């Protein structure tokens, strides 16, 4: 259940992850298929840790949108023939005032398979 | 300057330490939780995320690899400054590991957290 | 998009909702596929509201679980010309300590289809 | 005691009134939110839920049908005994917005939480 490689999800988005070093880490690019203003979508980075020990490991990473102010974070698990990432996310928008915070965070799921 | 470099704590009593936030926003760090499913097990734990640098009240996100367990937590939120001090409004997801894909529906867990400097 | 009728979600679970009154309110039953103690699973009742005016109505409801201390609430929206409910959910558990609160809440989703 | 019947404020300003909690556990009530997307429109909105009866600190859930928007919120949580003897509520919630196409589903569920107090 190597997280390296090229994956796609059910909302059409695609990602690529670099090599995983043995202390958990990976780097990747994210191309989102869907967005708040898909007038402005580009390639966004992505930093994350993944257990290297259990064969169906938990994990988590961070996407940093280069086209807006928000952050999306993902956790989930890889299962086995074929590998499937079951994930969930929080998409945090930026609000101008802290008193506005309550409406900043959304949540959702996604399912990834290799390409 | 809302840089997450430094020491932060939160409402349940956890302390984290973030190092250098690099030019691309990235930062390693460590997190001592004051609370887990098996709190007897608690150890130190490594942490990796990215922040926005431009934004004056930056949005952020990081991943905690809990070594003392098979699971993971991701955190997102925003840094704010009206007392003049800096609060981190964040929400998180705990991912537990189930054995089979069938149990997937029961693995993800959610909550909030409020971090301030030490 | 009436919630009256016999739906079924993606995990295998089953529900039946009755008549929705003029102010959006409805009741029905929920036989679940899954649970944290499957040998316990029984018929549990539900209660929500559904915007009556919308052609693709938003709605929310609460399952009160017969066989245990805990509660799941759902929201979502109903799309079309076949009908489909997109829902996310929060499962709330009894902790016995409020210092233990941060862990009594869990999240997921469900797609619902008529039967 | 930890019954829902009563009036409750929350860490964010908003208030709520809950009616009689029947045998089947149900309850009815109203809710003025202190905050929303178009706060000019905020009115009293209805509420409907179910809470576990016998247990001393019950789980519960209820649906808030937003009278001014086309949106819905669900809250879940528990009634605890804060040591002072006073009942605080711990919840988390979803807020569902309406979207025009099923393809936009992914953007319509906000998550958050609150703390209610007796009023």
């Amino acid at each position: 259940c190597s997280l390296t490689g090229k994956w796609t999800n059910d909302l059409g988005s695609n990602m690529t992850i670099g090599a995983v070093n043995s202390r958990g880490e990976f780097t990747g690019t994210y191309i989102t298929a869907v967005a708040d203003n898909p007038g402005n979508i580009t390639l966004s980075p992505l930093l994350g840790i993944q257990h290297k020990r259990a064969s169906q490991p938990t994990f988590g990473f961070t996407v940093n949108w280069k086209f807006s102010e928000s952050t999306t974070v993902f956790t989930g698990q890889c299962f086995i023939g074929k590998e499937v990432l079951k994930t969930m996310w929080l998409l945090r928008s930026s609000v101008n005032d802290i008193g506005d915070d309550w409406k900043a965070t959304r949540v959702g799921y996604n399912i990834f398979t290799r390409l």
